[PDB]
This record gives structure tokens, C-alpha cells and sequence, in this order.
């Protein structure tokens, strides 16, 4: 099971313990969000303010701040780890869908979404013409414990896809999970 620095290979850390409700997964860190060491850390993605809009989080954290998630069950990592980029560029033996799998398999988070299709495409080695937004059918290789969704790119490159519902409807299962949690 790797370490959270992926024994200091990996460009920007995981963020990941038991006992979360949502794991959100992105494709490869920006050249911006390796340099900062943070997640999501251009200024013109949506990620953060998206986050606040569906009450996933109660402020609008900043970039630095991806570390404290946890506190409101949430946690990140994403399918390439040691190489940073635009999708198209990243080299081919970027993508290590099997060391995703191997964290939701041990950590076992009740959720974890791709938070863009070519992640989840990466992934489920389907492509992303065939995958639509929300959650998915139970794939591989995989927990039927935790439940896979498939989101729209908070990325500017992704500003023609963009939609709300299906993070608004994330951030409704995961007040509903961790309400059901304390009831």
C-alpha cells in the first residue's frame, strides 16, 4: 500500500485515511497546482468555488488548504501522481489506475468521484463518449462498498461541459450519508 508522498515520488501528496465519505479523483496535478504543491491551484478552476456551492465544504478553501478535507470526510488523489500537465500531454505510463485501485481497496471511502471523464475513462478502460455524468454501475476490481460517479471538468479546457447538477447531486448524497451516519 503506498504512503501518502508515494515514498516522496509522488509531485503533490495524497490526501487519504479510513473512514471517509468522498474521495474526489483528478487525472494529473497542473503544471500550477505541482509547482504550488496543492490541488486545483489555477486560479480559473472551479474546483474550490464548486466545493462551497454544493455545501461539500462551508467556505471556499483555498488551494493551500486541500489538506484539511478530511475534517468534512472528504479526501484527493488522482490517477497520475508523478507527472504534471494538460491530459493530452501527460506520457502515456502516467496514468496508474492500479495504484488508485489498490488506495480504494484498502481505505475504503463510501465514495469516490472522478471529478472529470478522462479520470474516470483511465480508469474503467471504457471511453468517455460512453460514460454519463453521476454514478455509475459497480465496475471491475472494484468495491461494490464504494460508489463510483463520474463529474464534470472544473477546468477552464472543460468550460463547455461544465455543469452543476451532477456535483450539486454529489454534495446531497454525501449530506445524506453523513446524516444518515449520525441519525
Amino acid at each position: 500500500v503506498p504512503d501518502l508522498t508515494g515514498s516522496g515520488e509522488y509531485l503533490v501528496p495524497d490526501v487519504l485515511q479510513p473512514g471517509l465519505t468522498l474521495v474526489l479523483v483528478g487525472t494529473a496535478p497542473s503544471g500550477i497546482s505541482a509547482r504550488a504543491r496543492a490541488y486545483y491551484a489555477n486560479p480559473e478552476n472551479k474546483f474550490w468555488r464548486t466545493l462551497h456551492a454544493v455545501g461539500l465544504t462551508p467556505r471556499q478553501l483555498v488551494p493551500q488548504e486541500y489538506a484539511t478535507l478530511p475534517q468534512y470526510g472528504l479526501g484527493l488523489t488522482d490517477v497520475a501522481k508523478r507527472h504534471s500537465g494538460v491530459d493530452a500531454a501527460l506520457p502515456g505510463e502516467a496514468w496508474r489506475p492500479d495504484e488508485l485501485r489498490r488506495k480504494v481497496e484498502h481505505y475504503r471511502p463510501r465514495i469516490v468521484a472522478f471529478t472529470s471523464k478522462r479520470g474516470a475513462s483511465e480508469t474503467l478502460g471504457v471511453p468517455t463518449g460512453k460514460l454519463p455524468y453521476g454514478p455509475q454501475p459497480q465496475p471491475l476490481d472494484w468495491p461494490a462498498e464504494t460508489e463510483l460517479w463520474v463529474l464534470p471538468s472544473t477546468s477552464p479546457l472543460g468550460h463547455n461541459h461544465f455543469r452543476l447538477e451532477p456535483w450539486q447531486a454529489l454534495g446531497d448524497r454525501v449530506r445524506e450519508l453523513r446524516g444518515a451516519a449520525e441519525a
